[PDB]
């Protein structure tokens, strides 16, 4: 993400770190000790979860690793417009939870009334680099109206916008699928956005987590 800084330590214990052939793919969010809820573009074969990390490069004595065994897909994800960009990650055994791994409570209100948000993730920063430490930015929520003016006929009610008009602050490639965090509760997922990364003209958009209570709920307790 761009124009942020290093997170506190203790105030990410939700992070998820989504790896593939040893590498950082995408975000995550850890909803439930046995469900990590993602971006459905970030499927791939072979899916790896990282918890309780904070520097990538470093073994970290909080940090828990676990093979996806399922990766449910949501069933109306349509990749060419990217709506409905979610997809639910079993891990193969319950987290164990600890001060620096805990589940974020899902925003269930479309109409919920904090506008004020933070964005965490290892994506691209504003040098064009990946970083080792997790990034945080605090941004806003951007109204339907004006995020359609911004990217028109693209913006469904499966997706929220959010930026900052003064220094552009956004979520960037390798952020996908982790937190936009409202109030504290998970209230969107990376999905997409502006190239190149940045939000003073165009917002972020993100899955839009309030629409997905039922069928997360579903998916779990099947």
């Amino acid at each position: 993400l761009v124009h942020g800084g290093p997170c506190d330590k203790t105030s990410h214990p939700y992070q998820a770190a989504l790896y593939t052939s040893g590498h950082l793919l995408c975000g995550g969010v850890l909803i439930h000790p046995l469900w990590v809820l993602t971006a459905a573009h970030c499927k791939k074969p072979n899916l790896q979860v990282f918890l309780g990390k904070h520097n990538l490069g470093q073994q970290e004595s909080s940090q828990e690793q676990s093979s996806v065994v399922r990766a449910v897909i949501h069933p109306d994800y349509d990749a060419a417009s990217h709506d409905q960009d979610i997809m639910l990650l079993r891990l193969a055994r319950p987290a164990k939870l600890s001060e620096l791994i805990q589940p974020l409570p899902l925003e269930r209100d479309c109409s919920a009334q904090t506008t004020s948000c933070h964005i965490l993730g290892w994506g691209k920063t504003a040098d064009g680099d990946f970083p080792d430490t997790i990034q945080c930015a605090y941004i806003h929520l951007v109204s339907r109206e004006e995020c359609e003016h911004a990217y028109p006929g693209q913006i469904t009610q499966n997706m929220l916008c959010a930026g900052d008009e003064k220094y552009g602050k956004d979520s960037c490639q390798g952020d996908s699928g982790g937190p936009l965090v409202c109030g504290d509760h998970l209230r969107g997922l990376v999905s997409w956005g502006n190239i190149p990364c940045g939000s003073k003209e165009k917002p972020g958009v993100y899955t839009n987590v309030c629409r997905y209570t039922n069928w997360i709920q579903k998916t779990i307790q099947a």
